[PDB]
C-alpha cells in the first residue's frame, strides 16, 4: 500500500544504502558497490541447501550464540541492497529475491520469533537483529506483502515493545539513553513505519527526544563536553559515535512524519559537535581514551572510528542551514583534509555519504582552514584534550577518579586495558598511524605511557574499578595552558603517587611525587612506549650524545635529556629531566594478536617495534619530573632545555609546580591548605589545582578544587606579595 509510510521508507533506503544516487562512473561509489558484490557473492555460495538444512550459514550456525542471529540477518541486508541496485549484477535477480524471502521465513520458523527468549546477548535480540530485519524489509518492500512485513516484524515488538527500556523481557531491564536510545529509534521508528503503526512511531520519537537533554549526572552528554555511558565510563568515542551516527540517519525521516522534533530541542546537537566531538579529533583520528573497549577491535582503529563521527556531523550539516551548515561543512572538510593517513572513503558505507563528502571536498565555497589551538578539560569524565596548531601536535590525558571507571572489559573485549587511565598520556604528532596498524594488540599492557605501576601480573578476567580518591582534575587557564593532578593509588592498593601534569602551550611537564610501594614487586613509571615506523627511524640521543638502543634494556644513570630525532621535525620527541634521573631504554619488536585482547578478533600474529623509556622507583618517597617537548629539532630542543633550567619550582608530597618563564605562566598543584609562596611573587592558599599567568603587575587565575568540582573567589586562593 504505497502511502506516507512507504514514502518515509524510501527516504530511509536512500540514507542507509542510497542506490538512487549510485553512479558507475563514480570511482568511490564503484568501490563500495564492488565490495557489496563480493560479500553477496560469498554469502550466496556458502548459504545452506534447503534440503534438511540445520542452519543458513555454517560459520554462524550455533544459534545459542546470539551474535550469529545478527550476522545472519546482516548478510540478508547486503543482499537486499544489491537486488535493488540497478548496477549490481544481482539487480532484480530472481534467485537472490527468493533467497532473502526463504531465509527470512526459515529464521522466522526455527530461530527468531515471538515464542523465543533471549539466549546470549540481549543486544542482538533487541538492536542488532531488529535493525537488520527492518533494513532488509525496507529495501525490499516491493518484494514482500504488508502481511509478510508485519509477520517478520512481530518478533521485534515482542522483544522491544517499550521505546523507553531495553531488556524488557528479562529479569533486569534498563532505561534507554544515549547511543542505545538512538538505536531504539532505528528499531521502533522503522518497524513502526513498516507496520504502519502511528502510536509506535509517535511514542518512540517522544522517547528519543530525551537524547537532546544535557545531564549533570549519570549517562549522557554534559555541559563541559563529557559523555558518560555504562554508568560511569568516559565514552564519547564509541557510544557517542553510535548516537550521532544513528541519529543523523534517523532525523531526516523523523522530521517528515507527523511527529517532527522541535527545532529548539535539537539545538544541543551542535553543542555535542563543538564541545564533545571536535576536541577529540586530531588529524582525522578519534582519541582512543574516549573509545572504551572499542580500542580492541582491529577494524575500528582511531581514524576509522573518527569517520563514524565525521559522517554523522556531515549529515547534520546537510540538514542544517545558513552559517550553521557552512561552519559544520568547514569543520568536516578541514578535519578530513588534514588526514594524510586514512582514506575517509574507506568508512563511508552508503552512496549518499560518499556523494556528500565528494561535493564537500570539491566545493571551493566551503572554507577549509587549519584548526586553531584548543584545550578541553573534560572534568566530568576525567579526560583532557590539548591541541597546538602552531606546532601541530595533540596531547591526550587519560585519567579516572572516584567518579569514573578506569577501563572497560566486557563482552570479552579489551582484556588488557588495565592501565589505560592510570595517568596514561597520548601524543598525536606527524605519525598519524601511531595508535593504528596494530598498536593495541602489540603494545606492552604493563607499560602504558605515563603510568606508574608495579610489575605484578594481571589477569585478563579482571574488570574495571573506580579510584578511591576524588582528587583528580584539570584547571584550565586558556586554550594553551592547563594543569592537572591525580591522587593515584594502584589497583591492589600497594602503590601510590601524586601525579601531576603541566600543559604549557608547546610542552607538557610530568611530575610525580610521594611514590610509595608496600609490595615486593618492583615499581616504575613508563616515560614512554612509542610505536616506531620502519620507514622513518629515530636517531636516539642521551644527554645530546647518540645512543644505540637494543632489544635488551640498557641503563642510563644521570640522564638530563633524551631526544628522539626523525627526518620530519613534526615527529621529534624530546624529554628534559629537571633533575638528573636514572632511566632505562630499549627498542624491541613486540608481537601479539588482536584475539589476545578481544576474544572475537583474529588470532593472526601482528608485530610492531616499540621504543620504551622507564624510570625505576626503588625507595619510598621517590619521584620523577620531566618536560615532554615535541615537534622541535635537536638544536631548538637543546636551546629550550637551557631556558627551562629553573622551570621546576617544587615537586614534593604537598606541592608540585612548574614555571614557564617565557609565557609568564605557572602550573600549581597543592595537596593541602598550607600557604605556598611561589617565585617570591605570590601565594596560593588552598588544596587544589592552579594555572596562573602574570601580565605586567596583573595576574590571571584559574583555580579548581577537583573534589568539590568548584573554583573559588580569587581572594580565597590567591594573594600577591
Ligand atoms: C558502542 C559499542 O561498543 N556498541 C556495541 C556494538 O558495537 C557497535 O556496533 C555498530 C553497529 O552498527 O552494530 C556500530 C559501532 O561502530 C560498534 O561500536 C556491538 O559490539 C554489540 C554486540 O553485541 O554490543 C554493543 O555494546
Amino acid at each position: 500500500v504505497k502511502d506516507t509510510y512507504t514514502d518515509r521508507l524510501d527516504d530511509w533506503n536512500g540514507i542507509i544504502a542510497g542506490n538512487q544516487y549510485y553512479d558507475s562512473k563514480n570511482d568511490q561509489m564503484a568501490k563500495l558497490n564492488q565490495e557489496l558484490e563480493g560479500k553477496v557473492a560469498d554469502s550466496l555460495s556458502s548459504i545452506s541447501s534447503q534440503a534438511d538444512r540445520i542452519y543458513l550459514w555454517e560459520k554462524f550456525s550455533n544459534y545459542k550464540t546470539s551474535a550469529n542471529l545478527t550476522a545472519t540477518y546482516r548478510k540478508l541486508e547486503e543482499m537486499a541492497k544489491q537486488v535493488t541496485n540497478p548496477s549490481s549484477r544481482y539487480y532484480q535477480d530472481e534467485t537472490v529475491v527468493r533467497t532473502v524471502r526463504d531465509s527470512m521465513e526459515w529464521m522466522h520458523k526455527h530461530v527468531y520469533n515471538s515464542e523465543k527468549s533471549i539466549v546470549g546477548n540481549w543486544w542482538d535480540y533487541e538492536i542488532g537483529t531488529p535493525r537488520a530485519i527492518n533494513n532488509t524489509l525496507s529495501l525490499m518492500k516491493e518484494y514482500f506483502s504488508d502481511e509478510e512485513i508485519k509477520k517478520y516484524t512481530d518478533v521485534i515488538e515482542k522483544f522491544v515493545p517499550d521505546p523507553e527500556h531495553f531488556r524488557k523481557t528479562t529479569d533486569n531491564p534498563f532505561k534507554a539513553l544515549g547511543g542505545n536510545l538512538v538505536d531504539m529509534g532505528r528499531v521502533k521508528v522503522i518497524a513502526g513505519l513498516l507496520r504502519k503503526d502511528d502510536q509506535e512511531i509517535s511514542s518512540t520519537i517522544r522517547s528519543i527526544e530525551q537524547v537532546f537533554k544535557l545531564v549533570d549526572q549519570g549517562e549522557g552528554f554534559y555541559q563541559d563536553g563529557s559523555y558518560i555511558d555504562h554508568t560511569n565510563v568516559a565514552y564519547t568515542g564509541a557510544y557517542g559515535n553510535v548516537l550521532i551516527d544513528g541519529l543523523s540517519q534517523l532525523l531526516p525521516v523523523i522530521q517528515k512524519t507527523k511527529n517532527p522534533i522541535d527545532k529548539d530541542k535539537m539545538q544541543t546537537m551542535y553543542h555535542w559537535i563543538d564541545k564533545s566531538f571536535a576536541p577529540l579529533l586530531v588529524n582525522g583520528e578519534l582519541m582512543d581514551m574516549s573509545r572504551g573497549r572499542s580500542i580492541s577491535r582491529a577494524n575500528s582503529e582511531g581514524h576509522v572510528a573518527a569517520v563514524e563521527v565525521l559522517r554523522g556531523i556531515h549529515r547534520i550539516a546537510d540538514m542544517s542551514e545558513g552559517e550553521t551548515k557552512q561552519r559544520l561543512q568547514s569543520l568536516v572538510k578541514t578535519i578530513v583534509q588534514s588526514d594524510s593517513y586514512y582514506d575517509v572513503f574507506k568508512n563511508l558505507k552508503t552512496y549518499k555519504d560518499i556523494s556528500l563528502m565528494q561535493s564537500l571536498l570539491s566545493d571551493a565555497g566551503v572554507a577549509s582552514v587549519p584548526r586553531t589551538s584548543y584545550l578541553s578539560a573534560f572534568n566530568k569524565m576525567d579526560k583532557t584534550a590539548m591541541y597546538n596548531a602552531e606546532k601541530g601536535f595533540g596531547f591526550g590525558l587519560s585519567l579516572f577518579s572516584s567518579r569514573t571507571l578506569n577501563y572497560e572489559h566486557m563482552n570479552k573485549e579489551n582484556k588488557r586495558g588495565w592501565y589505560t587511565s592510570d595517568g596514561m598520556f597520548y601524543l598525536y604528532n606527524g605519525d598519524l598511524s601511531h595508535y593504528s596498524d596494530g598498536y593495541w594488540p602489540t603494545v606492552n599492557p604493563y607499560k602504558m605511557p605515563g603510568t606508574t605501576e608495579t610489575d605484578a601480573k594481571r589477569a585478563d578476567s579482571d574488570t574495571g574499578k573506580v579510584l578511591p580518591s576524588a582528587f583528580v582534575g584539570t584547571s584550565k587557564l586558556d586554550d594553551a595552558n592547563a594543569t592537572a593532578t591525580m591522587d593515584f593509588t594502584n589497583w591492589n592498593q600497594t602503590l601510590t603517587a601524586h601525579k601531576s601534569w603541566f600543559m604549557l602551550k608547546d610542552k607538557i611537564a610530568f611530575l610525580g611525587s610521594n611514590i610509595q610501594n608496600t609490595s615486593t614487586d618492583t615499581a616504575a613509571t613508563t616515560i614512554d612506549q612509542r610505536k616506531l615506523e620502519s620507514s622513518n627511524p629515530y636517531k636516539v640521543y642521551v644527554n645530546d650524545k647518540e645512543a644505540s638502543l637494543t632489544e635488551q634494556e640498557k641503563d642510563y644513570p644521570e640522564t638530563q635529556s633524551v631526544f628522539l630525532e626523525s627526518s620530519d621535525s613534526k615527529k621529534n620527541i624530546g624529554y628534559f629531566f629537571f633533575k638528573k634521573s636514572s632511566i632505562s631504554m630499549s627498542k624491541a619488536l613486540q608481537k601479539g594478536a588482536w584475539k589476545d585482547i578481544n576474544e572475537g578478533q583474529s588470532d593472526k600474529e601482528v608485530e610492531n617495534e616499540f621504543l620504551t623509556i622507564s624510570q625505576a622507583h626503588k625507595q619510598n618517597g621517590d619521584s620523577y619530573g620531566y618536560m615532554l617537548i615535541p615537534n622541535v629539532d635537536r638544536a631548538t630542543f637543546n636551546q629550550m632545555i637551557k631556558e627551562l633550567e629553573s622551570s621546576l619550582i617544587e615537586n614534593n608530597e604537598t606541592l608540585q609546580s612548574v614555571y614557564d618563564a617565557k609565557q609568564g605562566v605557572w602550573g600549581i598543584v597543592k595537596y593541602d591548605d598550607s600557604v605556598s609562596t611561589i617565585s617570591n611573587q605570590f601565594q596560593v592558599l588552598k588544596r587544589g589545582v592552579y594555572t596562573i599567568r602574570k601580565e605586567g603587575d596583573e595576574y590571571k587565575i584559574a583555580y579548581y578544587n577537583p573534589e568539590t568540582q568548584e573554583s573559588a573567589p580569587d581572594q580565597e586562593v590567591f594573594k600577591k606579595l
